[PDB]
């Protein structure tokens, strides 16, 4: 049905040797994989050069944050418009660390969302509930808050190509991630919440698991109806990447 | 005295073809200038890119922000041992444009400054005032408070190797650049007022003037005794930075 996407979301972790070195092992270690699709985000300085390293395999490009300016009088923001001139298809918006370290809203990031749909990017919007919430019983209602940013103001056509990735903050380099069944009764809610507006839409739209996902557990999760990948954090940056990326895909061709 | 700076700040512009176009015919244009030290800041995806392409000649390269974390689970965080690796040594912090739209602080862009230094970077800090605190009068107590976060929390030695540029807010993008008389008036100030604290540093604090510089007032500016380079915005783009150097180059070897 949805083709799964597995994308690693580098964060404050890069190098010139790092970039050389994982990237080139991932392009001859991810040679004829196609079952699953593959993104790395490195950070910004860095999507030049491992997107001339990934050049001959199929890893595409990702970036974990734009600003709503395209070009002028902007400085030291990250305009979308260069994000696609470099190569990047992919980009994190509202990950929790935008949204608590930089206090970045639901409004603000549904712009976000609004400005890669609107240039030809695939935004990976996060959402996810804190433990506090999660607790309390409203996983339903922060989600559904937070996917409705965009959904009850551009409507369900902007999910038309996007990728939601739900990371329950309780478990974001925690290590504690969420119960296979866990995980797919979020997505499930996800997806039947974007189908009550369009279920068309719903149906395509890639909902990936994050929130502590590594070798072990990449196979429980994947065998869930509505976990349609992952977003890697921690692993992203160790050789067990690869195993969570054949996870998606030998299950994929089922 | 003091060996002139002309950083030239891209703002939020620039491509692949630019960044090659821009770039080799400044490296080609600048062969031999000596009087001048210069600094490009491309926007953060293109700083390899350009450092590549400088690379034979002496353009130093920059960047347009830093955030306060070296590595880690900071999705979206520019990092100065990061910026340090892809090979960028001027990084401005406290732009007008992120005090405003982005609302930085005081207290964070003094942060910024005490990482970028204990990494090794030199901060270009702008400072400045806007019209309305102009005419009330208010330049002397604007700056000297944006120049005292830092220097009441880490003391006159953070400006050791620092440089400051006073851009007065008034004067970014209108046209309309302070006089020399009224740009040579406030470097004296700066000045003045960190030598009341220490001499000796002093004398060494690049002081840059920005504000609608170009090639026609770079050389009348030049000539102020305090006013030790430029940090251009809008003519970066143009081939009239390498009149802008010549002028800050041919005044220095008077």
């Amino acid at each position: 049905m949805r083709h799964p996407l597995v994308m690693g979301n580098w964060k404050l972790n890069g190098s010139r040797h790092m970039v050389h070195e994982l990237v080139s092992n991932l392009r001859k270690e991810l040679a004829g994989v196609a079952g699953c699709a593959v993104a790395i985000a490195p950070p910004e300085m860095y999507i030049d050069m491992a997107k001339r390293e990934a050049e001959g395999s199929h890893i595409m490009l990702g970036a974990q944050n734009v600003d709503l300016n395209l070009s002028g009088a902007f400085t030291g923001e990250t305009s979308a418009a260069m994000l696609k001139d470099i190569g990047a298809q992919y980009i994190i918006i509202g990950h929790s660390e935008r949204r608590t370290y930089h206090k970045e809203s639901d409004e603000l990031i549904a712009k976000k969302f609004a400005v890669l749909k609107e240039q030809g990017l695939t935004p990976v919007l996060c959402i996810g509930e804190t433990e506090a919430e999660n607790e309390a019983g409203k996983t339903e209602e922060v989600c559904a808050r937070q996917i409705d940013a965009v959904l009850k103001t551009q409507g369900a056509a902007a999910f038309e190509g996007a990728v939601i990735a739900y990371e329950p903050v309780w478990a974001i380099g925690t290590g504690k991630s969420a119960t296979p069944a866990q995980a797919q009764a979020v997505h499930k809610f996800i997806r039947d919440h974007i189908a009550k507006v369009d279920a068309n839409i719903a149906e395509q739209v890639i909902i990936q698991y994050g929130g502590s996902v590594n070798a072990s557990n990449a196979a429980e999760l994947f065998a869930q109806h509505d976990v349609d990948g992952f977003l890697v954090g921690g692993a992203s940056l160790k050789p067990e990447f690869v195993d969570i990326i054949n996870a998606a895909e030998a299950a994929k061709q089922a």
